[PDB]
């Protein structure tokens, strides 16, 4: 993995379960069969939507939890984890949805104005989750669902493994910047959602307060506004995309966007944190979905991310961090093509998420965008998985692998493992002062082969004289490798003669020695 270390010793895989309730896709008996199956494959737990639209249905405070529970004993019966998903979302209109679950209708008739939804840039109006605007009744809803879902799963807290959250939009923290109906869908540019005007007045009292006054506002903006009504969200989404965002208005106007989200984490992590840190003592997460598509755009440069609300990850992650939430990043499955009219550099996103999640300390844990129907997907999310620290990988979805060996079997073979410690060991190494020792090699857990950025560093151990390192490995599993010197200029000075195996990794710690 990235600076001489290995895969992630927690590091856990997690299977989807279907959209539609259990009972309409199949029923209890096999899906407990079918659970103890996915187990026997390396799944750890399921993940679960459990619908607000289900949940709090014909009215405030008037609850069915009756499903999840039923769900969770069935879990249970399989021998099973599972992790809950407390969809606060619309199930159906994002890409996979095979469903039609809104969020409760009476919860649209507690405002009279339109501060609950959402209005694009052209009028179109979102109503798929709250309008995180809306903190009012986002902390008196949320907060009641939260506190009402940890009492009634309070009898099978030994089969959850974590929580999460609804941050917005099919379940991510975002705004609905690309959909059908906006024509903002894949790859286009998104659309700004903050013209309604309960957002307008938000931004202009946000600016005021900031500055203090109009005069004060167009001195910072070296603007001309005749009067306070004029401070408005961008005009031109595109003209925005390609110029606007680089003057003071732009920068501001993207901290504010961007700000409200982070502010709606802080609140949802509040609530949660105090919902079930008692009871159930379990990591709470929530996503940030892959927006891809434009990134590296010449003309408008991150044409998608800006309008969902992804200005500066590093300051978003910072609000994950301060709420206590660990986080989830879609679309590992992906590789970097970054050409017309896509613009599409999925795989250097998560680098980079990645690496300032791991600098800031925050858990990662990451999921496929897209279904997966042949192994070399699988492939690429093992690199990134087992290279770029991640703690956990989720598959989407339960049909796809449980409905054909093939696929599960591969999946089994490359991301079902378990990290097992092991020693490894080299015997007299060829080294003069400067040159540090490593190993490689052909899974993904091993750097695949790579001496470049993969490696995993290897120790001189003073008192027997030998290289070794303590080393995490896939169980059962077998690998090959081979040990090799870099200079102290960082060049590969030479490797070590014979190619080494172990067939399979032990699943009890021990170590494989040889020598130079
Ligand atoms: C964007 O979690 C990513 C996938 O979203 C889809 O699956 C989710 C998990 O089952 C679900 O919450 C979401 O509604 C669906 O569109
Ligand atoms: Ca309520």
């Amino acid at each position: 993995a990235v600076n001489g270390k290995g895969m992630n010793p927690d590091y856990k895989a997690y299977l989807m379960a279907p959209l539609k309730k259990i009972p309409e896709v199949t029923n209890w008996e096999t899906f407990e069969n079918d659970l103890r199956w996915a187990k026997q494959n390396g799944f750890y737990a399921i993940t679960v939507d459990f619908w607000w639209g289900d949940m709090e249905k014909n009215g405030d405070q008037q609850f069915d939890f009756s499903y999840a529970q039923r769900f969770a004993q069935s879990v249970k019966n399989a021998g099973m984890k599972m992790i809950p998903i407390i969809s606060t979302h619309q199930c159906g209109g994002n890409v996979g949805d095979d469903c039609n679950v809104p969020i409760p209708s009476w919860v649209w008739n507690q405002k009279s104005d339109d501060s609950l939804y959402f209005k694009s840039e052209t009028g179109t109006v979102n109503k798929e989750t709250l309008n995180p605007l809306a903190s009012d009744v986002i902390r008196k809803e949320y907060g009641e669902l939260y506190t009402a879902f940890a009492a009634a799963m309070k009898p099978y807290k030994d089969v959850i493994a974590k929580i999460y959250l609804s941050g917005g939009p099919a379940g991510e923290l975002r705004y609905p910047s690309y959909t059908t109906s906006d024509g903002t869908g894949y790859p286009s540019r998104g659309k700004f959602q903050a013209y309604t005007e309960f957002a307008k007045s938000k931004f202009r009292l946000w600016v005021l307060n900031k500055y203090g006054s109009l005069n004060e506002v167009n001195k910072a903006w070296g603007t001309k506004l005749i009067s306070e009504l004029a401070i408005l969200p961008p005009s031109d989404g595109e003209q925005f995309l390609m110029n606007g965002y680089l003057s003071m208005y732009g920068k501001d106007y993207l901290e504010w966007y961007q700000g409200i989200l982070e502010n709606h984490t802080k609140l949802i992590g509040e609530l949660a944190h105090n919902a079930f840190d008692t009871t159930f003592q379990v990591p709470i997460g929530a996503k940030i979905a892959g927006v891809h598509w434009q990134y590296n755009n010449p003309t408008i440069p991150h044409g998608a991310e800006k309008p969902a609300g992804y200005n500066d990850y590093s300051h978003l992650l910072d609000a994950f961090k301060s709420a206590k939430l660990d986080v989830t990043f879609t679309c590992l499955e992906m590789t970097d093509k970054g050409s017309y009219p896509e613009y599409s550099m999925p795989k250097t996103l998560v680098q980079n998420i990645a690496t300032l999640a791991n600098e800031k300390g925050i858990v990662l844990n990451g999921e496929n965008a897209l279904s997966i129907g042949n192994e070399e997907e699988y492939k690429r999310v093992a690199e990134m998985a087992f290279n770029y620290n991640f703690a956990g990988f989720t598959l989407l979805r339960y049909q796809d692998v449980m409905y054909n060996n093939s696929l599960m079997g591969k999946f089994k073979d490359l991301l079902g493992v378990t990290p097992v410690m092991q020693t490894i060991v080299v015997k007299n190494v060829p080294t003069t002062i400067g040159d540090t020792v490593y190993i490689t090699g052909n899974r993904a857990e091993l750097g695949s082969w790579d001496t470049k950025q993969y490696p995993i560093q290897l120790y001189y151990d003073s008192h027997s004289n030998d290289w070794r390192g303590n080393v995490v490995l896939p169980a059962e599993r077998n690998i090959e490798f081979k040990a090799f010197i870099k200079s102290k200029d960082g060049t590969v000075k030479s490797w070590q003669t014979i190619q080494q195996s172990w067939n399979p990794v032990p699943l009890k710690t021990t170590s494989h020695t040889s020598s130079w």
